[PDB]
Formats: C-alpha cells, structure tokens, sequence
C-alpha cells in the first residue's frame, strides 16, 4: 500500500483552483496534523489552515523577493497549512500537556502523572537550560509532522508540495506569531494538481542505497 | 485507511524478539528511507539499519548511561535504523544529487540542469553563509524523513518507536561517524510488539484542535 504511494507522490508545481477538498477530507487534513508524534508528547506546534481566498492571499504575501515562484501554489491550492513551532517552552504549556493526558485516561493512579511530568521535565531541562537549543529542538518535532503530513495527504489522494522558500518575517507579522509566541517554518498547500504541474510527469530521482544506507 | 493508521499507531515500549521482518518487509524498510522528500532534494542523511544481534548490540550501547530503560527496544526489535545527518554541506554532494537527477532523465536540455543546480546553491549558500544554520538544516530534513517513516511502518502493519534518549556521542564513536561526516539524531527500531507493551492499550492523547489550530 504505502510503498507505491511513496513512489508516486510528488511535489506539485501548479494547482487547479477549482478542485476543492471534500468536506470530510478537510477534517481529516485537520486530523493528521494533531495525531502526529512528538518528543515526550511535547506537541510544540501551532497550525494556521487557510481555506478561503482571503486567508490564502494573506499567506502568499510571504512569497515575495526571491520567493516569487512559490506564490501561485499559495493561491491556486484549496487548503494551505502553515506549520509553526513555539519560540520557547514555558512551564505552564508542559503542564497543559500532562493535564490533557490526565483527562484522556492515560494514568490509573496519581503517581504516574507526576512521573511523566518529570520524564518530560528531564528532556525539557536538557534542551532549554543546558544545550539551549529548545527553539531548534521544538522545530524538529514539526518537520517530523511535515513528513507525517506529506505521506498522509498523498495516500488520501490529494496533491501537495512542501515549501521553505518564503520570508518568515512577514508571515510572522501577518498573523502575529511573534505576539502569540510562535514562528512559521514550512508552508504546505494541498489540493489537486493542474497538468500545468510538470513534476507529475517526470520520474523520481534518489541517490542509490549503496551511498545512503549501511547494513550491519 | 490512512486516518485509521494515525489513530491506531502507537509508540511501542516492548518488542517481541522472535517475530522477525520478512525479507520483503526487509526490502521495504529501505525504500521508505530512500524515497522520502527533501528540501531541494539535498537528502543530507545516512541510515544504519542493524539487522543481526551484533549489529543491534552496537547500537544499543547508546542507551547504556541514564537511558537504560529504552535499551531493550533496540535489542528485541528485528530491524533497527539510526537516522544520521551530514555535519556540513559540501559542494560535491550538490554535484552528485543533480548528476543523479540527470541520469534519471529529469532535464531535457543541459541548461535546465545548471538552473536546478544553483537554485539549490541559492538555498544552500543562504544556510551556510547567510543563516548559519548549516547543521540544523541538515538535521530537520531527516526528522521529516523520520515522520514519513513512522507512518509508513504503521501502515505497513509494523510496530515502531522513535528514540531520542540515547548518547549520540557514543553511537557516533561506535561506528566512527563525523569522521564519516554524519551524526546520529533519532534511533527507530521496528519489528513486532510483545505482550509487555502496555502502550498499545492506552487511549491516544492529543491537545484539542481549539488550542493548536486556527482556521482563516
Ligand atoms: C506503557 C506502559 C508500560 C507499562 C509497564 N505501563 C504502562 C502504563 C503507562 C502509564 C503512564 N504513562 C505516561 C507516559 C505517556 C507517554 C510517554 N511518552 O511516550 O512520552 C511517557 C509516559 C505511560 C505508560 C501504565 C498504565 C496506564 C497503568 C500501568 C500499571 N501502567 B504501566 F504497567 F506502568
Ligand atoms: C522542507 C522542504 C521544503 C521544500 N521547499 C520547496 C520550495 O521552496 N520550492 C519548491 O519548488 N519545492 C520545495 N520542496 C520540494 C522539493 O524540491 C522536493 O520534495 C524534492 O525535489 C523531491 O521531489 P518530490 O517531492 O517529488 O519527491 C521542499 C521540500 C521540503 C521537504
Ligand atoms: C522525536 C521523538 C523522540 C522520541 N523519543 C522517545 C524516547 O526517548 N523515549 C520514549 O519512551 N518515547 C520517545 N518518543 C515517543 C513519544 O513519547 C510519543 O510519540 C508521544 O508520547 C506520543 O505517543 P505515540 O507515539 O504513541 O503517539 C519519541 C517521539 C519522537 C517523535
């Protein structure tokens, strides 16, 4: 199932504006973003899904300067996801993680809740106090979600492309992510490709396993 | 159904050592690692898949210090992959990627290749000179590959777990990395779950969409 899905999914370079997402797939697109794994269930992310031609326009302002080639993907596609990560990891936000676990039924007795809180506060203190790469630590959790997402919509029969070529500073101001405490990382449109997408036609290229893989 | 994949996948806490992956799953292990997307198709990664008990043993040395609780996962699983990323982005890896694309037939005229090649060195030079996030860029792409991998193995009917609690320095010395020009980031075992894995039983926990998601 998944092997040939991974072998034909491709970064679409041109979208068909009229092919809109099913009312329900517009809710499973929501579902794949939430139920993705994260270091100690940190989930240090926030998502802005733009489905309107008012919302899709505000994001595409980001694709300025040397990013002009990525703007039609922002507009022509039906549903545009903007991946964001926390700037810094506060104590109350990790309190929110465990309490949500508590309500969802992961702990029998109270002892386990405290333990996880500090199993989390071990790794958190490891990165936010000793290594001082918490921003980057949290960012890598979201690129994992990106990867989870790009295979998800592909198997769901939807076209998509991941994009980093955008001016984060404006997208941060446009939706005030600096004020909330977040930073844009990757913009993934999803929709349906036009035959104006020259990548649907071209064969996939990877480097051979003898270069990339080691068996022991 | 891929949505049911995201709702039934779980971080396995105990593997059954007997149930080994079939050689076809053992040839499918490699393709998901190979055919994952990449920013400018850099693919700044290397994978060590350890398939026999002595190969699995060398990896499990990482989880010997204050990470012992994660060590049996590396021991009982059948195929253990440790994701690695390049230290620094050389010019020749940019040379081999595009040359490999040319060999697979992506460029009609030679001019298209050169355009593709430096559009790559636009992002590359930006991260190695302008941004200073030479390593962190070569790290986030493989966390993305992890994400693609974690849903692949779930949909493949396989049990898996991401691991960060390991001594990167030890495993890098163990297989003589960074001299290689690579770095361990995450260790992913995959195999089949044992009766001792009480994570398969617990209800999935996430933060509610009202917290993490904004529709515009
Ligand atoms: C998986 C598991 C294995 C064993 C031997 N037990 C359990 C759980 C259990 C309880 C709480 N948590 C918090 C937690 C959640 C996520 C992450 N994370 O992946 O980050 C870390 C920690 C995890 C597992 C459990 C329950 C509910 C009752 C009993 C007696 N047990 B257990 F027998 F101790
Ligand atoms: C993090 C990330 C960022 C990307 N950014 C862009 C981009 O800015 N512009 C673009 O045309 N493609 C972008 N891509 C698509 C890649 O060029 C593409 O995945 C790679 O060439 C392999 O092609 P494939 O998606 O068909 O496997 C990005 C991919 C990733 C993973
Ligand atoms: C990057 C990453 C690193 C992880 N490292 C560990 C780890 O070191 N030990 C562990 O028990 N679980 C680890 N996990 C599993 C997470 O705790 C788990 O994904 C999270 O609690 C949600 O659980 P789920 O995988 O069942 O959806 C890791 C997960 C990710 C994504």
């Amino acid at each position: 199932d998944i092997i040939s899905v991974a072998l034909k999914r491709h970064s679409t370079k041109a979208f068909d504006a009229s092919k809109k997402l099913t009312p329900e797939q517009a809710e499973q697109i929501k579902t794949l973003l939430q139920y993705s794994p994260s270091s100690t269930n940190s989930q240090p992310w926030h998502f802005i899904v733009a489905s309107t031609e008012e919302g899709k326009a505000r994001v595409a302002k980001s694709a300025a300067g040397n990013y002009v080639f990525n703007e039609r993907k922002m507009l022509d596609a039906s549903h545009v996801v903007v991946f964001c990560a926390k700037t810094a990891m506060d104590d109350v936000w990790l309190k929110l993680v465990v309490d949500q676990e508590d309500a969802d039924g992961r702990f029998a007795t109270p002892e386990a809740k405290a333990a996880n809180d500090k199993g989390r506060k071990f790794f958190a203190d490891m990165h936010r106090k000793d290594l001082h790469d918490d921003a980057e630590w949290m960012a890598k959790q979201v690129y994992l979600n990106v990867g989870n997402f790009l295979l998800g919509v592909a198997a769901l029969g939807l076209d998509a492309v991941p994009i980093e070529g955008f001016d984060a500073a404006i997208l941060d101001a446009e939706f005030g992510l600096k004020e909330k405490g977040y930073t844009s990382l990757v913009v993934v449109p999803v929709g349906h490709h036009s035959v104006e997408d020259f990548n649907a036609t071209l064969p996939k290229s990877r480097l051979p396993q003898n270069i990339t893989l080691t068996e022991v």
